[PDB]
């Protein structure tokens, strides 16, 4: 189970540069150099690395630091080969962006978040991001009179038409991928789940510059179905890119190594992904848990890649198995994917055994056959086969 | 805090008709007939009623019984001016739904769901309905190899494609709206969210026939803000109907009254119907709890009504209120209202005052005034202003 | 995988005897004679059975009835040599007992609950079982003020505490087991977790007639850590049984088959039982899905059977792995089970490297290692050592 | 509504002193001065104050600035006559408590735990403390083999025997307060409810000195009714102190202001507190939220008395209404509180009323009229009667 560059594993400079500080505790680790950090994970096996603004560039930085910066950044890439496929701007640190960057009251501030994040673009095509993510984690409230979601989801709606015309004046390919939470640190987040970015993309003035970016924790913290909510996204076009962590259920963001938190949902995700063909990075946005010495870390930041992988040859011998194929029958899952009534509508109307003359007593008696099908799955990600 | 019919409340025959069988126990309540159910709601002030289509004929009934049902229930909405705004399929009771309608695996169910709805889709426009509902509460899995969600979206996307056709080649005027939810009665229930349902709608072949239903305890059994979902319909044009209750968090849907629950989520809901003007039907779906005899359910029928009626008005002196505008100018809600760039891209891009000279530390250290704010609508809401 | 009835696997009547019934549906099954059930559980592999009262003898037997029922489950057991280890009364079905069975408003209800359950213990002592489980699913509330928790819990005591002293004054060698549960099918439901039922118990006039009959998917329903909650109650002496099963998160109880819902819990559950040598049943309390005909019911609960004996094999060989032992001594568990400070609390006092002369800067830098830990429990699970 | 220091409310200085640092943000407000907070909160109508050792002597301090600020803080409790009812330890922020204080795996750290706890409980008492917390936040894990839970409940045992023994070796009247949390910052924490406090506490040497601690919104994170849990603790006789705030719900711990959150559960708690007679503080352990600027600070501080004083009156006028009380008979809350059987075992046994000729039909068609009780509850919270 050895990544390679190949598996597209990448990580953000947040995820493994987690110092430990929580809402209860100081930090329990030193902050890393981006440049170590790069040696570090092109040695583990990733294939490349991604980035807030503020990750790289020291907030306030001068334009000679800036520079420093990223002519630093840029040489540990090209001694190591990672890529950097993913960018994105940090919008809810800094005290100004208490009540948000795009959806804040004050619009002083919305406009300065436009222009801290079109600053960031610039450089992420630059570096040769294709992706660039939005999670507007101060976009939201505590109070129900504190914020109009009418008129937050007109700024939201306004400030990502600014950025799509932004990138299609400069000539830049450059996609836009947003990343829903349903809670934390806001009481509430605007687009709260992949449905709520899904359906608000289809009101952009471009929409096919726009998908989602969904991280397995955040829609777990809704209690709902992580590989259903990608199933549609999948189905709708817009899987962009994929943030991949674990969770146990519904209670604080714990951003856990991926296979931890929900392991039969990891399963369930991998098989997806797979078979759908995805092709974009498999990044891992967690946090190493501030119990962990940079050993630990590094373990961490390794069995991310390495559950991936057990579960990647899981789910390839499950759908391999004639004895699963044959299940999938019993099941009916060849009959899903037919047409109701490709006939159309006409027929179906004349159509007496659809109705009239349907036996709705000897169609009810059927077993459905899922059980032994799920435990066939269960057999299989155990090993138990 | 008397309704009358000009309020808009109307009640599902399910609702006050629910005898109080539960995952644990025995019905404690007798079958009521629709008609009485009519004559007591019209007493209590209601302005109609709606049903499935197995409310009001039992099922396997013969074409001499349905026409029996429906045309007694037809003289007791004469009797009292009751309407029938709207109307739904029963596709979850019988066993032969138990894998879902639109949606079950075996193509000779989904066949037999399409026709069973369109038949009732000709008897709500003969009674008068204008909206159609939808929900597909045995669309989903309990294990991960059941369902392949991309086929089963297909699918449901197909049975709605051809009920617009059927709906349009009719010349009918009745719209739809998909009724979310995200678990119960099955694991994972598909389109779980009003942001999911907003999504979907948007690769129907006729979007426009589509809105969404959503229910305050549906959302609330997510974790979600119900108030901010319903701000995200409105905002996309698709608030077509609405369904009312009460839900104490996570868990089970409870179906308490509207107004149990969550208070302060109702008071903000109420504020918004009222002040975005949504002018559909303000429905129930509830159950009297299985503790109460036919006086406890026409009690707590009322008790929906009267805490409508109860928070629209708290709502109406909060808006009214002028230290309350006050306040809600102290927080910037004018400034959310505003375009933030409306001078465009360029000018924004030229301006020094958004980016180069921005005062990041002034603009962070100027308070919100929220929680003022949250304590004039707390003082509000309990008459102690 | 092939249980024994030497594996100590027991399964309750109303198990594999679900019709499939639910809050939107009708039975999908037909109901099972509790003869062929256990002629089945046999075959399967099991090594006994529980019932309610209810289960084995029809609500309103006479008398004559009710020896019938009783002779021809007798004559069952005495052919596959199956066990009736634990046995419990339906205080939850009947409407009667619709505000509850020991705490009932209703005077007469709570000393009819009393009797019903005391003419079902001597039958349980009869047919040898030798634990009596009250799981009260409708002591609760769905209102505030239908509910003084202080009088209920008086009630509650008042209850247990006469059947400790018809218990004591048979000579019957029986004990109780209290089983909690949060909310389902009341609004909540009293004594909702292990802790809150380890708390009544030592209020009784006898506690060592009482432990607990914890069940994995209710502390799952409030979000709980199960083997957490499992340790504490085998810390207290006090598991006298346990309720074994699969539970997707915080939402409606599944009862799914044990090893699906949450399974690195499970593997942690298995891990612990059998480390700490608990003797009792093994009891699967779940639910084949509506979905499955009598095929998928035997399948389903003979994987219950399967996944306990395949994580019991996996949890074995991660205790027996000298890497692990390592591992453990690395993270500090061996130094978790040594006292504090055997030394007393005059000689910490006067250690000054306790306190004066502690280095805490040294002791923060240490690594817990937990994550290297955690990832071999992983590998192990999963078959990829 | 305004509150005197006979109100008994008392807030944390870690309350107020909230600077807003988060999972994902800076502070947004300079540190307060614990002699300012004093001042601001005497003001107010507060009655006391209450600390961590850290926040009142940075940690590390001199012997020499350890009395300085003591010095000061005196000072300022004479000037304002504020009183300090509670005190308690920091054992979660330094990063040596990274794994737990008196449950850490190391055993240097345990002693050290225990060290600073005896040092800061000498100086609770020289400044009147009459109630000592423990919120153990740091012990737990985040995976299922780096704590074996009954050693670290035998570890914890230990401590909280050894600080009973000191404070009977001294004299000391001073009693214990455990608080449950049941996440946050651990993935899981030990004793995660009431209920497993309460349970734990009888386990210990001297359970006369300890009792609980309990705050709104950590039940509530598990989904739990406060009220309930406040219930059994009363009943237990082990309500020692209180914690008020309010929660959205489960997720994570919000702080809200007391009030917010589940307004229904606040009345209840209200209305409990009152008619038990509780008589200790009623303590705020809130944060203002980090959108809000020192004025905000203050109003949101004084709104939790607003919320409890409005509350209070509420629940007085709830259950002097003469209604109310025919309503509280209706329900037979009246028949709830006499015994079930006073006549004994043997007359029950005897009765031939309680079973043999018990009518369950007609019992089962007493309808319990809960719903209509419930409304009075909801016009009176509402001021609609
Ligand atoms: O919950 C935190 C969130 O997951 C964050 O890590 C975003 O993904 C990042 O700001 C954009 O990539
Ligand atoms: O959860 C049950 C659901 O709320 C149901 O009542 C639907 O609303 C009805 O089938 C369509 O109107
Ligand atoms: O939630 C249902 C509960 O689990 C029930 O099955 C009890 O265990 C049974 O009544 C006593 O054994
Ligand atoms: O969740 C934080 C917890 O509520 C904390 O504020 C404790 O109450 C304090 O450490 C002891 O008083
Ligand atoms: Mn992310
Ligand atoms: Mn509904
Ligand atoms: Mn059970
Ligand atoms: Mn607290």
């Amino acid at each position: 189970y050895q990544p390679t560059p190949e598996d597209r594993f990448t990580f953000g400079l947040w995820t493994v540069g987690w110092q430990g500080r929580d809402p209860f505790g100081d930090a329990t680790r030193r902050a890393l150099d981006p440049v170590e950090s790069v040696q570090r994970l092109a040695e583990l096996g990733a294939h490349g690395v991604t980035f807030h603004d503020d990750d790289l560039i020291p907030f306030g930085s001068s334009d000679s630091e800036r520079e420093e910066h990223v002519k630093r950044f840029r040489q540990a890439l090209d001694d190591t080969g990672m890529k950097v496929p993913m960018a994105t701007t940090n919008l809810f640190t800094h005290p100004v962006f208490k009540d948000g960057g795009f959806t804040a009251n004050d619009r002083d501030v919305r406009r300065y978040a436009l222009r801290k994040t079109i600053r960031n673009i610039d450089l992420a095509v630059e570096l040769g991001a294709e992706t660039y993510v939005a999670w507007g984690g101060r976009e939201g409230a505590e109070s129900g009179g504190a914020k109009d979601v009418r008129d937050a989801l007109d700024r939201m709606k306004e400030a990502f038409d600014l950025l799509g015309e932004y990138v299609t004046s400069q000539g830049y390919d450059i996609r836009f991928a947003i990343e829903p939470k349903p809670n934390e640190p806001r009481g509430d987040i605007l687009l709260p789940t992949v449905g709520h970015a899904l359906a608000f993309i289809e009101r952009l003035e471009r929409p096919e510059l726009y998908g989602v970016n969904p991280e397995v924790g955040h829609e777990q913290m809704a209690g709902l179905n992580f590989p259903h909510g990608i199933a549609q996204a999948l189905w709708a076009g817009k899987l962009f890119h994929i943030d991949l962590n674990g969770q146990n259920g519904i209670k604080y963001d714990q951003d856990l190594r991926f296979g931890a938190g929900d392991l039969r949902a990891a399963f369930w995700l991998v098989d997806l992904l797979e078979s759908a063909g995805y092709s974009g990075p498999r990044h891992f946005d967690f946090k190493p848990p501030r119990t962990e010495d940079f050993d630990g870390v590094w373990a961490s930041a390794a069995g991310c890649m390495r559950n991936y992988l057990i579960l990647k040859e899981r789910a390839a011998a499950f759908r391999a198995d004639p004895e699963v194929q044959e299940a999938l029958r019993a099941s009916r899952l060849d009959e899903l994917a037919r047409p109701t009534a490709a006939d159309g509508l006409q027929a179906l109307l004349d159509d007496r055994s659809a109705f009239e003359e349907f036996d709705v007593d000897a169609a009810a008696a059927r077993g459905m056959a899922f059980e032994r099908l799920d435990q066939l799955a269960m057999d299989h990600l155990l090993g138990a086969r």
